[PDB]
């Protein structure tokens, strides 16, 4: 049975995954995704270190493999991603002089979301700008642009194509009372009253064992800023035990504008983490019992 097809029966729009051309061309990736998935994420191709890593001088073999993978198949694309602190080649991170920044991060974005302009359901627009007590990440963007480069990169992608909705992503939002969370929710609706467009809040969800249980509270906190939308982004739970998987899909079910899930690769032993066999395929690219707790789950 097809998860993504059986959350979409619950009116969600898709349960999805993350890929790229060194997956989708190997083992059974690909048949899994086309089967089972309607959305991906690209893991690493369209990252700034894969897509700019010299200034001007722009690679999109990998990424547009992907999106023209996922277009051949209808599954649905969520840009990942502009503006990090990580995976940044040094020479952005060394610029230290503002207008040259604003030039560098605003062409970045521009020429990205330009390429596939139309194409991409969703861009991560920024990318974990929040230390763990909640106070703005002092990047370079922040150090030498300022606090206002989250709304300067907003704005252009915005214009850069109008049809996608922008998000912002970051890692353990999964208890409503942690620090992080508060400041996610606080400046989000602050950003947005001040009409910065901020589309989507995206939850990475990169949990561990028991971590499942505070995720329902935590999402509907994160829906009460007022983003039209919100998501869970990079799913992956330590042990892969099915309770932590049930628990995420139960969450997303009780926010009635959280649009989907992500989870972050198909099988065990690719998984970034793949010690903690964290996903919902293994080794051998058969589904895990936490794919037919999901199933169970879903219908």
């Amino acid at each position: 049975a097809s998860i993504n097809d059986l959350i979409k029966t619950h009116g969600k729009l898709y349960f999805g995954v993350a890929t790229d051309e060194n997956r989708l061309t190997a083992n059974t990736n690909a048949a899994i995704i086309r089967a089972d998935f309607g959305q991906v994420t690209p893991e690493n191709s369209m990252k700034w270190d894969a897509t700019e890593p010299f200034r001007g001088s722009f690679n999109f073999a990998n990424a547009d493999y992907l999106v023209n993978w996922a277009q051949q198949n209808g599954k649905l694309i969520r840009g990942h991603t502009l503006v990090w602190h990580s995976q940044l080649p040094s020479w952005v991170s060394a610029i230290t002089d503002r207008n040259t920044m604003i030039d560098v991060m605003k062409n970045h974005i521009t020429t990205l979301m330009t390429r596939y302009k139309g194409k991409i359901y969703a861009w991560d627009v920024v990318n974990e700008i929040f230390n763990e007590d909640g106070s703005l990440r002092q990047s370079v963007f922040y150090n030498v642009i300022g606090e206002e480069y989250i709304s300067i990169a907003f704005q252009t992608a915005r214009a850069a194509d109008p049809n996608a909705k922008l998000y912002i992503n970051d890692y353990n939002l999964d208890t409503a009372s942690y620090a992080k969370t508060q400041a996610m929710v606080s400046r989000v609706k602050a950003w947005r009253a001040a009409g910065i467009p901020i589309d989507g809040i995206g939850s990475q969800t990169h949990l561990s064992a028991g971590g499942g249980a505070g995720v329902p509270t935590a999402l509907q906190y994160l829906a009460t800023a007022g983003t039209p939308e919100v998501a869970v982004t990079e799913l992956d739970v330590a042990t892969g035990d099915p309770t932590d998987y049930v628990d995420v899909v139960n969450a997303c079910l009780s926010v009635p504008s959280c649009v989907g899930i992500t989870v972050w690769g198909v099988a065990d032993p690719d998984s970034w983490r793949a010690s903690t066999t964290p996903l919902l395929f293994d080794a051998s690219y058969q589904p895990k019992p936490a794919y037919n707790a999901i199933v169970d789950a879903l219908r």
